């Protein structure tokens, strides 16, 4: 808070009086199902002491989640995105370097409760003969309550070094027709990983028995969008004053298979199976203030 | 967020010191009861890099919940929105590229909560014959608590590629009578899919035992009207200025039959029975900054 | 969100630099009871396609809630507003467009929860005889709890086509005495519809034993305000430059009367007993930025 | 909202570039003990269609909470206010007309919530004797759970007519003493309405037993203070440019009594014993801009 | 807050009609793995007393959690980091003093309830031979609860003398396979500290029995980056206008170990094991209002 | 609230079209590790009646929680903060006066429930031999539940005079180690002030066996840094323009000794024991509007 120090609010922030040059450069990758765009701007302040340049990697990426391969009734398979990344990189000669990177990792909290009850109890029991019956009682209890909240979806910021940082996506949980979520290294004796499991015992066909997309999260089957964003300062001074950039946009997918053993379903999960690569190069020109490719 | 990369807040954004033509087309299709609308605006900054035009397909698609067919007392239909569908697409042959989409998947999140409790318990009993009795005793219990916020429609991005771009909104649960949710693949052994179910086993004819339009979700019945933004993004140098677009905007039906079978009504499901689709091509004129048609 | 597409807030929305002419009709329908009332607004920007013009139908609808008829101590009737209508309509030969409307149908919600426990059990019994005893137990639970908020009134958008848009408010359920909620087809064996009920068996007058209007909703017995807001476009090269609107607020009751047939009171409600409507038709008038009527 | 329909947000708004002649009328009436006041605004926009005032009725009404009558120990009486009132009302023959009013009736919502459970149990008992025992259960809970939230004071807009518009704020249930909430109509076969009872079997004075106003609502003792907002449009080419306007302050005062019958107090109420109105008139200069009286 | 005081908002702040020279300083330390930025901002204003000069200590601290040893199955070790700390200091004969620092230490709350429950009770039990018999009882509870919110990492501010300002961010606790929280003390006879295990007796390598990094916090292998201010100030008549600056970026780490003793696995902890300190000196010019190295 | 009154926001606020001449003075008390700093601002506006002086006393005040005697294993002790406090005070003979002050007492609620629950019961029992049983129940329940939010440290506003104002902050309570919340003078007749307790029972040293910093409040160890305001005025028309003000940041320590007696530890807390005082002079000039020392 720039207020809580008593200097006037956005005082200290730059880009005040100036012009920046924006940009975009859009590019879909069929192979991969990766829309890829970047959304750049360039800021020279004159009071600011390097060239600054704010990329937001946008861009979409697909889910790809459907059946590969069925064999009969007895058994198929399921490929769905295990996790989304996106990362950009800058040459080992370049003389730019990152300096900034909004979404980082944050501190999460959780809920504890302590409970503390005495009770005491008594009662008079009589019948139609006379007798007469008595009962005095007591007790205690010691409960304890831990409550938090947990996403389907993961985002992490990679270890950024001085040329490249990173982005991360990653399966946290799902919870599967209203029963306890499970993840990927959920496992039971009888069922298996149930993940991507529809029914138990279900007599239908074994590429049949899947879990409806619509019923899954949506990132698995429509993809995940990002929102990233990265800035690179360069000294004004540098004799060379182009830069080259390198945007990935990978995508990690998982095998899940359900076999039918002799009267249930067993579901058994392969992680990190097969990965997406779409890697582009883009070209800075501080002196134009344009990045073209 | 701009200003947690200690940027001047609004510096990066596009839009300043300019003029942009904006525009409004409305047409209705008497024969699918689609009121559509596009909102068009033409932006083009020196500073950009490309000339923008952002089209936001507001418009409105009916729900067209009635009972289609019935046979006597014994057995009669229902045709309902299953899902709400609109789309754009370019031609492939096409110069410019679709660039960003505002309504887009996010990630859903989960409550949790683990609740551990022990217990004591001592009570003592005696009567009038003088017998003294004891009893001494303990318990412990766990229990695990899952909560989370489904919605009764779910609006989803169906993969954008460069050219094409599409949302979709199905229909996830709806709660009958105060009643569990149910969905399109809910069944019962006994009833069956008791989704548009008004009573069990009341004695009235097959078509009047339909719940109330009112009683269900407002989408249902007075349809969805859609809010979705696309911006499209030409380069200044092309040769040719002119862009066709087109704007879909289907609809899908499903089939609903209860059927009397001895003493109780029985009622099936038929996802996916009838498509209606509403498709308008639209002309941009990048030099004049106006789409007609 | 304009902001969200990295677009300047703001920069889409028309009305910029440019003057717009309001202005206000008020009429009162003492047979029906409706102080109808339209702010209008033309709006003409010269960056914008099509002449604008807003029209707010505030007004005001009364509730109308009272007894109709009485006949001695044994049966009376009552009668209450059970849905408010206000619809716009343009003439079929016109060549103005209705392009949007705020309050538009929105998809609900509604909270779900799972909850399993685990428990144990185990005492010991002895008494002065000497004999001492044992119990251990163990048990499961399964849980699931569904929570959503449902309003007294609920407001729907009849479907809109090109020429007609019209809104809908209907009476979804009450609250009695502090007891569950009660609707129009609430039935009980004995009882019947306890909607409108004071006590279930008073011995007082029939028409005396009526629920008192401030205990019930508002909008029962001090009516309805609307605030609906729509747009008309026209082109601003047609040949003729005046436009005739019509404007309904029509009001429907229904018939409610308990009876005492031999020892409590017995209640049953007739829907759609009565409809007012009162139709005023506006003339619109382009070229001088006026509507009078 | 303005800005849901895309126009610029403020835009239909009326008052840019005027200048508003406002003005404050402070009257006491002694005998009622009502500190009325207007605050008054006169907006004469050029690009509306009709002269402007609008008039608040701040003011304040007193709560006249106290005891009347006591005789003996025996019984005595209460006097509290019921309803608070104040409207403004228009000759038939004046041109003036009332256009809007902020406070209006709003439609209230309330929660459900729906609950299973299912069960299971087992134990096995034993003795010192060798005798053993099982024990195997289950059991099923349906609930219901349904809260709102109810204010002590309900404030409801009377049915507006072109000349008068009138509110009204009523008093809808208070909680005495931590017990259930208590109501005007509320009885009790042994103790009657014991709305402001202090003691249900106390020995003290029979004024004395009477709850303290602190413990009670504030408007009760202390009064109501009204914020209500009315304009009136007057025709710009009126014959005649002065208009005169009522403004009335009633309050609604009820008695209640609680008497000895013979072991413990039993209170009675009687509603709507007194009203007090205090009507002043004020006279409107449209052409000098001001109200005076 | 300023308008508590009745002063007009942003009255007393600093920074009005001044122009700032902020600038960026980015190195990374291979060795460590810390991606250390400091943003400074030299604020000159005439109506203040000192020359100002606000440091933003962003940067990045990577985590560093993996398995450093492993011998055989039947134990290996883990670092994982315990604490991130990042402190600034300036020589003991400088001229220019430590003002203010944003993050400080801020007083926690905690949640308290409270309950107390009476009861009665009463049966009537009858069979055939015409016993009957009678039960009367009650009971009493008292209930304290008690709720608070913990982080995992929880940020300290170190004590500030006029010369030095450090900040510090420790762990917590950690809820591991949701089960209860766990800290470095925590210790359980047989399975000892728990934190970091994957399975109690597990037939896995002891290498493969950790936690999964992804399972875990994410400041523990993606690192913690720190957003810390603090204002340097210095008199404008100094004779001496350079000062010198250290930054340190220290990281304490600890080492747990499992081992297989019979049965199941047991772990231990061994705090503050290793510490990697990265400490740069850094030249403040007040004169140029720059600051490089 | 300004706007409560029908006055523009701000209108009455001082501050406008005027040059405040800000300051900083910064000095550390190495004797008592207080970090002492104020912030201060004069205004003087025309419309004023009297020149205007605001005093921020942020500074900084440790903790200094630290064992200060060890007497082998069998007791230690331990010095930890119990209040801190800062006052401004100023000469008798003075001619300024205290005006306004911001951080001052403020009113706290708590929540109440009450609630009433009614029940039936009835079973059926019988068995192979053919006897039958009954059984029929009723019960009545009645709970209050009251709840409320209390913080670690509370801060107070000691009744400021004319020439005097201080704040103080005290330590309310602490939860050790999750369990009953703990305060200087809670007393158990076993342990005794548990309150710095880290084991019941332990076997390890006595200077040992005391709660971590880190579990405990972070200003028990770091100190508490206050933010607190104070306005003074002096008539312009005043024959001597110098004014001097006095400054103390006064804490108080208490002595926490635990006991070895017999086989568990024993603590006893013994209340202000030790006070640190730091008092500094300041000189004001309001001619030269500027404070120095």
């Amino acid at each position: 808070a720039d207020s809580d120090i008593n200097i006037k609010t956005g005082t200290t922030d730059i880009g005040s009086n100036t012009t920046v040059k924006t940009g975009d450069l859009v590019t879909y990758d069929k192979e991969n199902g990766m829309h890829k765009k970047v959304f750049y701007s360039f800021i020279d302040d004159k009071n600011h002491n390097k060239k600054l340049l704010v990329i937001r990697t946008k861009g979409t990426i697909a889910g790809q989640y459907r059946v590969y391969s069925e064999e009969g009734a007895n058994k198929s398979g399921l490929a769905w995105p295990s996790a989304f990344k996106v990362q950009l990189q800058l040459p080992d000669n370049e003389v730019a370097q990152i300096s900034d990177y909004y979404p980082r990792n944050s501190i999460d909290t959780k809920e504890y409760m302590s409970t503390l009850t005495y009770g005491f109890n008594g009662n008079v029991t009589g019948d139609d003969t006379g007798k007469i019956g008595g009962l005095i009682g007591a007790n205690v209890s010691i409960g304890h309550t831990l409550k938090y909240v947990q996403p389907d979806f993961k985002t992490i910021l990679e270890s950024p070094t001085d040329k490249k940082v990173g982005w991360k996506v990653i399966f946290n949980n799902m919870v599967n027709q209203n029963w306890g979520p499970y993840d990927r290294d959920s496992w039971n004796p009888v069922y298996g990983n149930q993940l991507f499991m529809k029914t138990r015992n279900g007599s239908m066909k074994a590429a049949d028995n899947f879990l409806d997309p619509n019923k899954a999260s949506s990132l698995l089957s429509s993809g995940f969008s990002p929102d990233f964003a990265t800035v690179i300062t360069m000294d004004r001074k540098a004799s060379k004053q182009q830069t080259n950039i390198d945007v990935i946009y990978e995508r990690v997918r998982d095998d899940y298979q359900l076999h039918w053993t002799s009267t249930n379903w067993k579901g058994t999960n392969t992680k990190d199976k097969w990965t997406d690569r779409s890697s582009e190069r883009y070209k800075i020109d501080w002196e134009k203030e344009e990045m073209t490719n």
